[PDB]
């Protein structure tokens, strides 16, 4: 509970000694985690979504990780396995290398390093993640969703994309996963 008043996990960056004080969890990712849990407050950009996901790994909020994954993939995730992996990894920070908000009409990328500690020392996962913007079936509002490249799927290439865009999978999310 008192993580609210400590540095937000996404604000811990071993690659930077900054002048500006890193934001507290309550002032950074917590509104987004709490929002999705109770509800609509949503990440405005793919970079912001990626940060909130990282903080959900560190703080062990696997529900948030599932619900911010492309809806068509969510039933393919194993929330218990996510929960365990999140808990057992000794997270040590986040460095956002680059944000590509206009990768396509409906996609964005975020390149980042997620740091962790091992017997051997400080290590990093260097990742390039892809996100898709999907409209609510509710109002003209849209949200960003993570395209999980690790889940096994048997998708038909010429059929409509799993994101619901109406574009062929191969001319849409299949370009990137
Ligand atoms: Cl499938
Ligand atoms: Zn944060
Ligand atoms: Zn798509």
């Amino acid at each position: 509970m008192l993580f609210s008043i400590q540095t937000c996990p996404c604000q811990i960056n071993p690659a930077l000694n900054a002048v500006s004080t890193p934001l507290l969890y309550q002032d950074c990712c917590q509104p987004y985690h709490d929002g999705l849990y109770n509800q609509a407050i949503r990440a405005d950009t793919a970079e912001h979504l990626m940060r909130t996901r990282y903080s959900a790994f560190v703080l062990v909020k696997p529900e948030y990780i599932v619900k911010t994954t492309l809806p068509a993939q969510q039933d393919l995730l194993d929330i218990k396995a996510i929960e365990n992996w999140a808990k057992e990894t000794d997270w040590a920070g986040l460095e956002v290398v680059a944000h590509t908000p206009k990768l396509s009409k409906r996609h964005a990328q975020v390149e980042f390093k997620a740091y962790f500690k091992t017997p051997d020392g400080l290590q990093a996962h260097h990742e390039l993640s892809t996100f898709v913007k999907i409209k609510n079936k509710a109002n003209s509002d849209a949200s960003w969703y993570f395209l999980d490249p690790t889940v096994s799927m048997s998708v038909t290439q010429k059929q409509p994309c799993i994101c619901g865009s109406g574009e062929k999978f191969k001319r849409c999310c299949g370009m990137y996963i």
